């Protein structure tokens, strides 16, 4: 499924495919927000690793499974 | 009904067709401004999950019912 | 009556029309701004709702009735 | 006379014609700035309204008397 | 003698034409900027009046004599 | 591989060939993050120095392994 | 010489030529700079004067003698 | 070599060429980030003074000898 992750005052989308599932993802995300975290990991189906400052996400969407 | 989430500092302007009346989104979005939440959770009629950045919220509209 | 908001740090002015008074939304809007809100509620003539984040407000401009 | 108010990280800039003088306007512009008010109102010879938020003002350049 | 002012996050530099001395405007300028003011009042040789926000200031140009 | 940073309010993206490991940038971008390093510091393949004020970092994208 | 002087969220990159020696004008700024003043004094050598508000300084260039 | 600075909300990258050290360039710079300076003074081949105000630092880049 996709996942597009918006940065604020960062011109790109980060977009990527996940081999993990929409809760998966979710409970990562949302884990970052709610504690503040300071840094969110993502890999994608490939094993790209993004590390997002989570300070500066916009918002994630998660596709549909 | 549409929701379209305008996001500060963010070119993109979120917009999805909600299968939830305009009262529990207004909520929900209303309860995230009103206790500045971390996190706001918005699902659409197809299942894709917006999580937003409360803060960086600038306007949600929600349009009329259908 | 038109009302435009414009938002700071957002490229669209939020527009619509209001089956209320100039009175009415300048009310609404005065009070949100006064007390630092954190949420403005505005209703249009055919019933959309506007959720606005108050310190994200820039300007109101409510016209003529 | 024309007011012309920049608003701050906003692309539009307001501009209307008053019918008050230059020192009823400049006297609500300075008393908002200088005191951090939440809320600058203006209104035009039109009648339509500008609620401000003062914090978001640029500058204000007011028109000569006319 | 021409007066421009840089306004940080505004699109528009503000210029225009003194009737006063470049030490007159420098003064007024110098005294907003070293005491925070809030508020710094400009006037050019036509009468129309700049009220600017001091702390958005940028930079302030004074031309020649 | 290749590293993307994306930094915040800076129209370039840095890009670079790394011959370091996947995990090896991990950590060295994590700990900065964690951390609130005042400085991150990364080197590519050529011997580039790349000197990053950490708290600008909006994304680091690590490509696949190779 | 040529000093420019980048300015923060701002299109303009003031630019003129000094009277002044690179060092009067390093000290004029280091100074502006390492105590936070509130505003740098610079005059070109038609004696034009920017009044710089030091916090928006991004960068300033120091051009070589002559 | 050549020395490249991203400014944080500046269009421009400074550019210039060292007759330094990557070694003496990379110090002066990390000292400027890790101890949050306030400034940070490079001196290019020719004798250009670049002094930055180091909060505004994105990057730099030191390329190869």
């Amino acid at each position: 499924m996709e996942v597009k992750i918006g940065i604020t005052d960062s011109p790109r989308e980060l977009v990527f495919s996940s081999a993990q599932t929409p809760s998966e993802v979710e409970e990562l995300v949302s884990n970052a927000l709610r504690d503040d975290s300071g840094l969110l990991t993502l890999t994608d189906e490939r094993g790209r690793r993004f590390l997002i400052h989570t300070a500066r996400i916009a918002y994630v969407e998660i596709g549909v499974a």
